[PDB]
């Protein structure tokens, strides 16, 4: 019993941290067999990076993995990241992939200083494509991931604070996670919404654990629910989300338009004191894989 | 800028991790240089477990670090772990401490499950020694600690879930934090109250991240305050707590008996549909070392 905010262990990652510094700038990078992958803002308010990187040679660029240098041997930008050839494989490389997440998954953040890892903790990718992370100056380069048997698949590295205290990067393809650009400039993210899904399986989750009084009798209709969903800035719940909430409707016995009517009274009633699972706010931040995997 | 519930990274941890096998059952150990520490549970209403490990022989024991079977040479009972000491060295021992921690104090736990680690996340000691972690069957000897430099200081290992589904262990000499056995019975933790010196820093790494609105000009006096403070159940603050809570009084240049009256305030009229931090509760889980870690 009990319900976490639960991050994969970090094991896998933290042996591919390593330290990146060129000039003044530094910074963290991601060390994979024999390439080092980080931030291009590590060679610099609107940069000419293919002009910047045509200057620069492979000495110029310091790669520290603990005390042990590594040499460059070449270097090459993929959009917003640079691959840094090095002389030496990782020999702790776990089995990796590199996978773009969609808004309304979560994943584990390594916190990363001076190549050395800080903490971990969860994050989701909002609608909006930033995330609510704890990040000060120095981590960029920290990257996020998902562990699934052996292998970390990886889906964040770390850019840019926005002004609002909220986070954006890119994959690990160098892409963008939405409309933002690695410059010294102030941006804005678009509006965000709560993420329908998660909060009812965090619902479920709650009903697992024996938090059971906002359930209610009713039953309602997947219209009814987002005529009530959209007046919140909920997303718009679909069947397809009903369908990926069917094997936490089967544990609990409880049909999701059921809970949806759960949802539907808290969001027009609030708690009226009372807590789910230790919050007084309703949780958007929980997947339903993320429910099954700490409750099974 | 952000707040995150942070845990230390566990792969220093992850690598000490082990599986013991005794007859039917199953859980985890933790293997530092020639000597795994477990439950002594593993060796099972009211166990006479001095009459159940004199009948073991080393052959008993089933110890698996991931694939490798460790052959153990020799065992003993200290309080309620067991000590089986193996044929091999961990090479991955870090530098370690045991140590056993006081109410009010956080640490990080990595769940663990048939000797594999599941995931990390931050729980706080409660003034009742229980913790509010999360925990199935098989969770039997996953660890808590904290990271300071280099050095991994050790201070719970899991043994029991309360009926009200919450955490009771040991430190990793066996002794039980609170009033807790390891044996099948239910039993009861006692009352608990709400840690206000972790308030006062949670509200401190709210100013710093930009939250303001629960400041006020008023100052008030401890007795005063505490006064309030037991009528909601929160721990009585002391000098010592004023004391520690002085380097983010310093950094945010706000009293901490200014904070104090604040936190009245929050006490008598709630939040008024308003936020901390991204909570609608008053969090007590962070002390002042975490905030500063985690802020600066
Ligand atoms: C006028 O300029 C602005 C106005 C308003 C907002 C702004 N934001 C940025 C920004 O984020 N800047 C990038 C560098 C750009 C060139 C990619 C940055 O500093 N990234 N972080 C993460 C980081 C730092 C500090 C706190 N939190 C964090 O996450 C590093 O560590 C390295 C500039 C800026
Ligand atoms: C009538 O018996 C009871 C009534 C009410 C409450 C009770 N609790 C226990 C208990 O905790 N039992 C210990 C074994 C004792 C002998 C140490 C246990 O099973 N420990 N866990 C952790 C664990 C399991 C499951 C969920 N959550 C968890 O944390 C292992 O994995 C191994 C017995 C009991």
């Amino acid at each position: 019993s009990g319900f976490r905010k639960m991050a994969f262990p970090s094991g896998k990652v933290e042996g591919c941290m390593v330290q990146v510094t060129c000039g003044t700038t530094t910074l963290n990078g991601l060390w994979l067999d024999d390439v080092v992958y980080c931030p291009r803002h590590v060679i610099c308010l609107n940069p000419n990076y293919e002009d910047l990187l045509i200057r620069k040679s492979n000495h110029n660029f310091l790669v520290q993995a603990g005390n042990v240098q590594l040499r460059v041997i070449g270097h090459s930008m993929q959009n917003c990241v640079l691959k840094l050839k090095v002389d030496t494989a990782n020999p702790k490389t776990p089995k990796y992939k590199f996978v773009r997440i969609q808004p309304g998954q979560t994943f584990s953040v390594l916190a990363c200083y001076n190549g050395s890892p800080s903490g971990v903790y969860q994050c989701a990718m909002r609608h909006n494509f930033t995330i609510k992370g704890s990040f000060l100056n120095g981590s960029c380069g920290s990257v996020g991931f998902n562990i699934d048997y052996d292998c970390v698949s990886f889906c964040y590295m770390h850019h840019m604070e926005l002004p609002t205290g909220v986070h954006a990067g890119t994959d690990l393809e160098g892409n963008f996670y939405g409309p933002f650009v690695d410059r010294q400039t102030a941006q804005a993210a678009g509006t965000d919404t709560t993420i329908t899904v998660n909060v009812l399986a965090w619902l479920y989750a709650a009903v697992i654990n024996g938090d059971r009084w906002f359930l209610n009798r009713f039953t309602t209709t997947l219209n009814d629910f987002n005529l009530v969903a959209m007046k919140y800035n909920y997303e718009p719940l679909t069947q397809d989300h009903v369908d990926i909430l069917g094997p936490l409707s089967a544990q609990t016995g409880i049909a999701v338009l059921d809970m949806c009517a759960s949802l539907k009274e808290l969001l027009q009633n609030g708690m009226n004191g009372r807590t789910i699972l230790g919050s007084a706010l309703l949780e958007d931040e929980f997947t339903p894989f993320d429910v099954v995997r700490q409750c099974s």
